């Protein structure tokens, strides 16, 4: 040292941001870790993505542990480099259930009453008409229903939830399905500051191009995952895949294509449709 | 709110911490925010009296001493501690960097100096009286005035002891920094002539400057050998703190110094508002240019 006699070290907290999900799912954890709550079939993608083209664009997963009597995995909090971030949480897909449930929920099809009334709330026009004699209602046709409310059919992604810069979430987008209130929404969370456009225009770009070369990504069904906005004062600005809790490989030697549109038995999820449109519409905002 | 945060996270900071003047061993690591300082009785009874006056918002916070392995300590805040990547620069404040009772004590055996004559000769070849130069000695008396000379302390009131730039390269060659040019120099460097960063030191020098007009500490206290710490970082948070009171004294009590007038021999006063005064001219020319 000409000039250092010592390192100095202490802690600072930031709150931790939670967009989706339920009360418990996640800890805090030591080395700007977090703890999700412990799911096989996301520790198998999380190890298989830790290997693959793809890793820089998901969180560093670190394994699973036990604390407190349950079972968590351990990953990178996506927030740590962030001052004060601003976060968005958009569910990538054309669908958001898995094949195999729909298979399963068509085995025994239980008729549903909340299920109707939840469906004619949202719009009294949405059931047929034998379905409206019987005020009841099938959760096949439910679950297929619920994806065409908001713009997860049309475009292939719908945004779960939003937390801005005066610090209020957002988490009411169960009817935003245009463009126009997408872009809406989009503009709002980034003041429409050209900077942060710009970088989370080519930041998915760079993700997109990898999912083409990516081996794990052409054998799984990848539903229920997400695209993870971050971006602060500074106009630092980062995209992520997370969520891997219901996304599961192909059979052997088999493949999606992703961009292709899904018809039950072919297991397509639509997420390079859902890409490519969140690429659109960010190129459009970012002129 | 409750809303959207279901805990908090932390993280550890790390930094190498800066130390300009001074001699090695002088600090430590402490937790928290904090470092020990060796001990010393001067500054303690300084910063006790400081942490009771008008003064405590513009020095560290003084968390009294501790005992460790052998050694004693002054407990303070990092003055780093909020900074991200700070640069920092310590100016040492007065007219003379010694004593009263110093010279005093000089003027008393005051024999011939070998070695003293060879600094001054080294320094300046053309500063020894013939007589010097024949002897190949000088006094201490002489030395100690002289030393103050060849800086800008004896005519600014300051002087620069260390620079520590954003480069990561740290200056203390500022032996000969003599005039408000090599300052004004300096400090641009040091500040890579950001506007903002400049008003905000002389702004906070100001404030300081209003806090000392009011202190009854620093009224009574012959004022020696202290710093203005200088520290800002990318984020342009920048400020200035009195630093170092190994060598501030007490005056006699209800006995009192001016801090704006010259020094004479048995007058005790520091020059330090007169170093205040000058840096703020400097750093006001500056933020208009
Ligand atoms: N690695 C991470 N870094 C930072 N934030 C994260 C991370 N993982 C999740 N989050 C935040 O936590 C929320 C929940 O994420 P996630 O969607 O994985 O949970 P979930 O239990 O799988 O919920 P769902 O299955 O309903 O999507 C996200 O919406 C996001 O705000
Ligand atoms: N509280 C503090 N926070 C941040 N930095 C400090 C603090 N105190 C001292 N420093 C740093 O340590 C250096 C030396 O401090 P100081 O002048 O108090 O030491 P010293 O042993 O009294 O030396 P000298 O008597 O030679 O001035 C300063 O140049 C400054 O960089
Ligand atoms: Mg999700
Ligand atoms: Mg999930
Ligand atoms: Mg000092
Ligand atoms: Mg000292």
């Amino acid at each position: 040292v000409q000039w250092s006699p010592f390192v100095m070290s202490f802690k600072k907290k930031y709150p931790w941001i939670q967009l989706a999900g339920h009360a418990g799912s996640f800890k805090a954890a030591a080395n700007g870790r977090i703890l999700k709550k412990h799911c096989e079939s996301e520790q198998r993608c999380l190890d298989r993505l830790m290997a693959d083209v793809l890793r820089p664009f998901v969180p560093a997963y670190h394994g699973d542990v036990v604390k407190d009597g349950e079972r968590y995995n351990q990953m990178d909090d996506l927030l740590a480099d962030f001052d004060s971030p601003c976060v968005m949480d958009c569910k990538m897909g054309v669908r958001t259930y898995l094949e195999e449930e729909l298979t399963k929920a068509r085995k025994k099809p239980s008729l549903r009453k909340d299920m109707y009334q939840k469906m004619v709330e949202v719009d009294p026009e949405a059931p047929t008409e034998e379905e409206k004699a019987q005020r009841a209602v099938t959760k096949p046709r439910y679950m297929q229903w619920r994806e065409t409310i908001s713009s997860t059919a049309t475009l292939g992604f719908r945004i779960e939830g939003i937390k801005k810069e005066d610090g209020s979430v957002n988490r009411d987008f169960k009817k935003t399905k245009t463009r126009e209130q997408v872009t809406e929404a989009f503009r709002e969370f980034t003041k429409g500051n050209q900077n942060i456009l710009i970088a989370y225009r080519d930041r998915l770009k760079a993700i997109r191009a990898t999912l083409e070369i990516s081996p794990f990504f052409k054998c799984h069904e990848v539903i229920g995952s997400s695209l993870l906005f971050i971006h602060d004062k500074k106009e630092q600005a980062k995209v992520w895949m997370i969520d891997f809790g219901k996304t599961t490989p192909l059979p052997e030697g088999q493949t999606l294509q992703h961009d292709v549109p899904w018809q039950e038995g072919n297991r397509e999820d639509g997420y390079l449709s859902g890409l490519d449109n969140l690429i659109d519409i960010l190129t459009e905002m970012s002129q």
